[PDB]
């Protein structure tokens, strides 16, 4: 019923990082995203693993956003629970059995295909159902993918505020999805200057709520606080509503 | 247009000049001035006495850029403020505790935000009580003087009302917003927040939660917010009203 709030955890310490994780526990992350990544498969694992290795344990959720399935099966064997894959499977058809494998759940972000034929909005939809359908015939459940519509992927300026401004049609595919706006280029924008990254958490916050009454079920975020914050705020007040007009 | 962020002066006067210039750069386009509360239980002080508060500040920052806008329900404090250049008169009592505002608000053609307050121990539904009583005094606000473009209604979250009749409100602020006077809400750091937190922090720590009802609020259709931090609203209603623009724009 409440929104999830997934951490960033960039790993481009093991120890460090590990008193950062429990922060954004703290903080109210529901799971935490670890990434670090052209490099090779070797050198993403050396970053990547001995992370996964020492926070796994915790209770939270750990995604691993990668896109090639050895880096996923290392890290699920370790007991990780999501792979949130940039590529939706098209870097590494076989990131779909791997996940099948250790029944976890899977993001597949719209990437790719820049100079679309067709509309942002019915390309994202065709290319993400596409490989939703692809997850699914490997035997991953289908209440265990969710969408991405990729902000920062692919899209032109005026590309993103179209899929910004129709993120209902993405919720309607009834596959939970993820919002992954914090400190890009679009949030950027938002504030209209050449901000620094910090400086753009007010309005990454702001697609937060945002996106929450469009009907997203989580948001990936750098500041955990805040969004986790605003959102039972207006996860809240969407309840409040509901009650007092007895929807359901 | 943008949802206008009214920053909150409580009230020495350079202190205060120093705090009014922190919230113009935070984003503030309107400072509201007040020294005086409608709360039952509260201390109650003089018309004098709220003068001696209010009159030395407002004096000392109408001539920034910004408006000033005071929170006072007594006329006699209004027309002080009305005489240095102030804009807004912000009436917790919407006009019923002094019958002589309207004429004075209308007289230096300022606005005014009519509040809902009073009544307390109703026995019909706050939302119809607080509307039947609100198009009321803004009928009458009308009458006096004072375009309909000019005349704010607020819903008192935190005033007269318990946990139930809030909730009701908040559920419902799009039919306060389809009246189609400009709509103001004012739930920064109080009790409403306080229970969206779920549990009990010092005043600053509800500012996420009253961003929460900013964001909510704008999407509902209010024109401005009431609150305490004005730059993470200042922020937040930009990201919000953009967002919104962007949407309507695109259909
Ligand atoms: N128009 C309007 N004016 C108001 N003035 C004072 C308070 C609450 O007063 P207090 O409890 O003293 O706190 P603060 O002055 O910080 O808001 N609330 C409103 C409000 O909801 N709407
Ligand atoms: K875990
Ligand atoms: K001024
Ligand atoms: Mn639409
Ligand atoms: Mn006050
Ligand atoms: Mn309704």
């Amino acid at each position: 019923t409440k929104t999830k709030i997934m951490g960033i955890l960039n790993v481009t310490n093991v120890e460090s990082a590990v008193t950062r994780v429990k922060a954004m526990m703290d903080e109210g992350a529901d799971i935490i995203d670890v990434g670090g990544v052209m490099i090779t498969v070797e050198e993403e694992l050396n970053r990547v693993l001995p992370v996964v290795e020492a926070i796994v344990g915790f209770d939270v959720k750990i995604s691993v956003d990668t896109f090639r399935s050895e880096v996923a099966e290392a890290c699920l064997k370790l007991g990780v629970d999501i792979i949130n894959d940039q590529w939706a499977g098209l870097y590494d058809h076989r990131m779909f059995q791997v996940v099948a494998k250790y029944d976890a759940e899977i993001v597949l972000m719209h990437n790719g295909n820049g100079n679309r034929d067709e509309p942002v909005v019915e390309e994202m939809l065709t290319s993400l159902l596409a490989q939703a359908h692809q997850a699914k015939i490997a035997g991953i459940p289908s209440n265990k993918i969710w969408l991405d519509p990729g902000i920062g992927f692919a899209k032109t300026r005026n590309e993103e505020a179209e899929v910004m401004a129709r993120l209902d049609e993405l919720v309607a595919t009834e596959y939970p999805v993820l919002l992954a706006t914090s400190r890009k280029r679009f949030t950027k924008e938002m504030m209209g200057y050449d901000t620094t990254p910090v400086e753009r958490d007010e309005v990454t916050a702001a697609t937060t709520a945002y996106g929450i009454m469009k009907g997203v079920r989580a948001v990936r975020v750098h500041n955990v606080e805040l969004n986790a914050k605003l959102a039972k705020g207006i996860d809240f007040l969407k309840e409040n509503e509901n009650a007092r007009h007895n929807f359901s």
